[PDB]
């Protein structure tokens, strides 16, 4: 039962966040495509984005 | 500009109704596999359903 | 032959589901549903897609 | 060598943006970025990626 499985990840991203990552792979897009999507987007209103952030490995 | 596109309608339908035949599009996947999806998720109660209504041509 | 049907339907302006369909001719759920998307097929009927939506 | 980046990030345990780096430092928001994925490559860095949500 996979694929209730992958829609329910997919519509509960979009409400509690999603990465390129993710987006490309639900899409069957590459990267960058999905990148681009994603950050026109942002810039149009429609999503709020949480930037990358990194920090020490322990 | 296309995939910003097809985001934007994605997550327009998330929100205000998506059918199977719209989810299997995006998804790549055959409409059986997409409508058992929804079927699955609006059993669960994750989504609400509209069914399908049929009147009369003009 | 759907007489009944399409009369049906004459009135109820806004359309009818499967489920309205076989209520009110006390017809098991696989006849309405198969009448309807037969009648739809053949351009007598228009039919707007099961929709499913998030919970807010 | 990137010794002082990773003093910066030894007290900002949370973890810092590309850009809050760029800032710190003064220096130009590429060289930030390629310095941080760098080190997140090496393993020396964990990275929580970006990500986008819906507006309620």
């Amino acid at each position: 039962a996979e694929s209730a499985d992958e829609l329910l990840a997919l519509l509960t991203s979009v409400r509690q966040g999603m990465t390129a990552g993710e987006v490309a792979a639900h899409f069957g897009w590459p990267l960058e495509k999905a990148r681009n999507a994603l950050e026109q987007l942002f810039s149009a209103g429609t999503l709020r984005k949480r930037s990358s952030r990194y920090r020490l490995k322990p």
